[PDB]
């Protein structure tokens, strides 16, 4: 034919003219037509680079298409000699007849191809395409239907949106109106099989699989097999990468143990227990330290009923804790340190029988709440503000005002009675306690350059637990408000026992804590216990007008105070307001000459056949330490890489009893999220190169840093994280339900969404993947068959290691957090029907275009 119109078709149907996302067209995508025209008269074949968007050429809806034509013109593509003014535009929309639309977008076309002369190339035409699509709902985020847009939105101060979820579902339809995504199907997706409800018949619990990212498939068998490769990988990480030889991971903090298939836990249970022997062995289970992250009561049964493979994380403490001394105001009571943990300590006086558990103060989780709550405060006409509103900006500022907070006697954001709280972390008996990086160190400067007011008082009961603390522990209110909490010592174990151990004369401790500020002054009376009588003791830590002494230096108790004969220690104390204690603070513990270590060795406890964790006295000396917050600040040199300063400072952590280092996930960092932390992770196997480094540093100092705490005597722990992956930089057409954190289909402000093709951000893993994923499931398969033949609780069958996971894609994911791109990207035909280019591995329908682009 002559030249014409005709030249807006394709150049050809296949992926050299046409882009697709498995065979499926997006509205946002670019295509290259056969030719162009400025004017209707004369046309320009296209070169094999003259790419246009397909919004000059097609639309959803008559709507979008009144708008697209609207937006152009109101924004640089007006001309009157083509009938194209801003009057004109005007007051076009859907009910416009059909020809003059088809005929002013034509015009329209030819004014753009003008501007594409004008500004020799499709840069400004690029941006005044997304620019426009981010102004039609069905095009961009706001047709995904965030809860974010209920009318009167109050933001969640975790920073995530629960229920701002989809989830991927089968879809093997031959109707072009349903399409196929078959490629994503799975007889998986066996979603909420979470701390009880593992088998699928009891959810007491209601504990939510979906968090936040692109929740992974764990109770996929292929995706099981991999997380044993993956643990297996890390477990020998320094050796497997020819780095230093001792840089291996000795065990797991295990992210969002509540949010994902619990087979995974009972099969890194069996994997440590195949390598290390640790079931019904102290000393190797200790060793190979693992504690799960969770903060549902449940998993607490669900774990003695497994034999304790990994430590139940006693969240109910850490409420408790901020509930009684943390408040600025309503504090409850101070009974509550007794009677509202995992652990009753009234009179504890046994060992193995307590939930196997870790506590904490402050993890990097309850930071950010706090800061978030802050930013929400400071920027409230802003429902959006923790999702793609947020700016790092208003963290700074939220830092900034809560680091002159903290200084604060009347605190209105950080917690009170900080080193109380950790007075009592540190001294309960029955629990691995956690410190936080973040309580010890300013953690938005460098790598440890700061120390944090807290830290003088903190170190010293850290100490002093590896000093002194081991025995029986008793509670007592002296009263309403204050209470004494007395280890009676090692080898002691209750308040009338003589001691079995040659350092139960000088171990114990007292810590006296107190949350009412104006509480008048009076005496009390503190029971050391029968193998304490006419025993000196010192004034550890006082509260005074001001802050704390440790020297007793203004305080109302001298340096020295002694026990009578029946081992009754009498001390004075009141009430006080000050940054550092709103209500008493005091620590007793023996004078000695000079150095004590109450450790009691896993080789000299109850070994229990049936038992991994046992909650004794050799659990009881470890002490983990979280090295790391969210709003770490990127390093600025090598020598500031956190890896590189920790290696530096390993005999500090020894010297402050640290036994167990919980490090960063250590994972390559998607570029844009929120806080680089390595939760959000584009590569499970890259951590980190010399030239690539993540935010801690490259995967050769780690392994070195691992060597260099091991020398120091320390274990340590990587944060392992199965839940979700984020950042994958490939597309899938993918088959999806909007739903709730349970994967249950909801309405939002009555409207949602089923069965719809959504363009999805899926396919990834990097380099690292494609490398180590399953690279390791032969060896595995061959030392243990064990591993490959146990039949997995929710699904009936055993992991599955004959399929490697080089790459990631859907059909490995149960769904995924709204990703902020549009439900309605996906070009439809007139008559529903799903656009489709039959091309390549792409067969599910014939071919079926757009008219406009035939
Ligand atoms: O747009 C393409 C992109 O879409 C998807 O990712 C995006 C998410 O949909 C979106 O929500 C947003 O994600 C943010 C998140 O909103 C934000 O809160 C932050 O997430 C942090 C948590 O704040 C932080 O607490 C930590 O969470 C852990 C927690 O430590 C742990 O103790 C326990 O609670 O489990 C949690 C999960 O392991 O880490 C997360 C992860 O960093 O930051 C997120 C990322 O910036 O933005 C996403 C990216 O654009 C898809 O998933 C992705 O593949 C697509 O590329
Ligand atoms: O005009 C923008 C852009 O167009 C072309 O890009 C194509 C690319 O050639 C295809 O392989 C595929 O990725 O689709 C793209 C559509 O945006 C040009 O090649 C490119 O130089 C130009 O900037
Ligand atoms: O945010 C940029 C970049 O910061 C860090 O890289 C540092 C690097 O560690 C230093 O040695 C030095 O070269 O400066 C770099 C930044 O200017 C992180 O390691 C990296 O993840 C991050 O992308
Ligand atoms: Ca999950």
């Amino acid at each position: 034919m002559g030249p014409g119109t005709w030249e807006n078709m394709a150049f050809a149907q296949d992926s050299s003219a046409i882009n697709n996302i498995d065979g499926y067209l997006s509205y946002t995508d670019w295509y290259r037509p056969y030719g162009t025209s400025q004017d209707g008269k004369t046309w320009y074949k296209t070169t094999a680079m003259d790419w246009r968007p397909l919004l000059m050429y097609i639309w959803p809806s008559k709507d979008v298409q009144a708008q697209f034509i609207k937006y152009f013109v109101n924004n640089g593509y007006e001309n009157a000699n083509y009938g194209l003014t801003k009057d004109t535009v005007a007051n076009i929309n859907k009910d416009t007849n059909t020809t003059v639309l088809a005929n002013m977008a034509q015009n329209l076309r030819y004014v753009i191809e003008q501007s594409i002369a004008a500004n020799k190339g499709t840069s400004k035409l690029a941006n005044d395409i997304n620019s426009f699509a981010a102004t039609v709902p069905e095009l961009s985020a706001s047709s995904e239907l965030s809860l974010q847009s209920m009318p009167n939105y109050r933001p969640d101060k975790s920073g995530t949106i629960d229920s701002d979820q989809v989830i991927f579902v089968n879809n093997n339809s031959k109707d072009p109106r349903k399409g196929n995504t078959s490629y994503a199907d799975s007889n998986y997706r066996l979603m909420n099989r979470t701390i009880n409800n593992q088998a699928g018949n009891n959810n007491s619990d209601n504990s939510p699989e979906l968090l936040v990212g692109n929740d992974i498939d764990n109770s996929n068998p292929v995706v099981q097999a991999e997380n044993l490769n993956w643990e297996y990988f890390l477990l020998n990480y320094g050796k497997l990468m020819g780095y230093n030889p001792d840089g291996n991971f000795d065990g797991f903090r295990v992210n969002a143990a509540d949010n994902i298939d619990a087979d995974v836990l009972d099969q890194m249970g069996q994997l440590m227990n195949d390598m290390y022997h640790t079931k019904g062995n102290p000393q190797n289970a200790n060793d190979h330290l693992s504690y799960n992250e969770g903060y549902h009561s449940g998993a607490a049964q669900m774990l003695n009923e497994k034999g304790n493979p990994q430590l139940y994380m006693d969240s109910g403490e850490f409420y408790t804790l901020e509930n009684v001394l943390g408040r600025a105001n309503n504090r409850d009571n101070i009974g509550n340190l007794i009677t509202n943990s995992i652990v009753n300590r009234q009179n504890d006086t046994t060992e193995n029988e307590a939930t196997p558990n870790w506590s904490f103060v402050t993890n990097h989780d309850q930071r950010k709440n706090l800061i978030n709550r802050l930013i929400i405060k400071d920027h409230s006409n802003i429902p959006d503000i923790m999702g793609s509103a947020y700016k790092v900006e208003y963290a700074n500022q939220a830092w900034q005002e809560f680091y002159a907070d903290q200084e604060k006697t009347n605190k209105q954001y950080a917690q009170y009675n900080v080193p109380a709280q950790y007075a009592i972390l540190l001294s309960n008996k029955d629990t691995v306690p956690q410190v936080y990086y973040g309580d010890l160190y300013n953690e938005t400067a460098q790598y440890m350059q700061e120390k944090s007011i807290y830290y003088d008082a903190i170190t010293t009961l850290m100490r002093a637990r590896k000093q002194f603390v081991s025995g029986g522990q008793t509670m007592t209110k002296l009263n309403n408000n204050l209470l004494a909490s007395v280890r009676y010592g090692k080898g002691v174990v209750d308040a009338n026992s003589n001691g079995t151990d040659k350092l139960s004369r000088t171990s114990g401790m007292a810590v006296l804590v107190g949350n009412d500020s104006n509480m008048a002054q009076q005496s009390v009376a503190i029971n050391m216990g029968r193998a304490h009588a006419n025993q000196q003791y010192r004034n550890l830590i006082d509260t005074t007008e001001n802050g704390l002494t440790y020297d007793a230096d203004n305080s109302e108790n001298p340096a020295i105070l002694t026990t009578d004969s029946n081992g009754i220690l009498k001390v004075t104390v009141k009430g006080y307001s000050n940054p550092y204690v709103s209500g008493y603070l005091g620590v007793w513990v023996p004078v000695i000459s000079g150095d004590q270590d109450v450790t009691t060795n896993a080789s000299d406890v109850v070994a229990n056949k049936e038992k991994t964790f046992e909650s004794n006295a050799a659990l009881d000396s470890h002490m983990i330490y979280e090295d790391f917050s969210l709003f770490q600040p990127e390093p600025t040199s090598v020598e500031n890489h956190a890896y590189n300063v920790i290696a530096k400072n390993a005999s500090l952590f020894s010297d402050l009893g640290i036994t167990d280092f919980w490090m960063a996930p250590a994972y390559t960092p998607f570029g844009r999220s929120r806080y680089n932390e390595g939760y959000s992770m584009t590569d499970r196997y890259n951590l980190g190169t010399t030239a690539n480094p993540t935010k801690y540093g490259s995967g050769e100092e780690l392994a070195n840093t691992i060597a260099a705490l091991h020398k120091a005597g320390l274990k340590v722990q990587e944060d392992i994280v199965m839940n979700q992956m984020i950042g994958f930089s490939g597309q899938e057409a993918v088959t999806v339900t909007r739903t709730n954190n349970r994967g249950m289909q909801i309405h939002v402000n009555g409207q949602t969404y089923a069965n719809q093709i959504y363009f999805a951000y899926t396919t990834g893993g990097g380099n690292g993947q494609e490398t180590y994923g399953g690279k390791y499931l032969a060896e595995l398969q061959k030392n243990y068959p064990d591993l490959f033949t146990t039949k997995a609780i929710s699904t009936g069958v055993a992991p599955d290691p004959t399929v490697r996971i080089n790459k990631w894609s859907a059909k490995y994911q149960n769904g995924t957090s709204l990703q902020n791109i549009g439900i309605g990207l996906a070009v439809k035909l007139a008559n529903g029907d799903y656009a489709y280019l039959n091309s390549g591995d792409n067969k599910a329908f014939n071919t079926l275009l757009p008219t406009a682009i035939s």
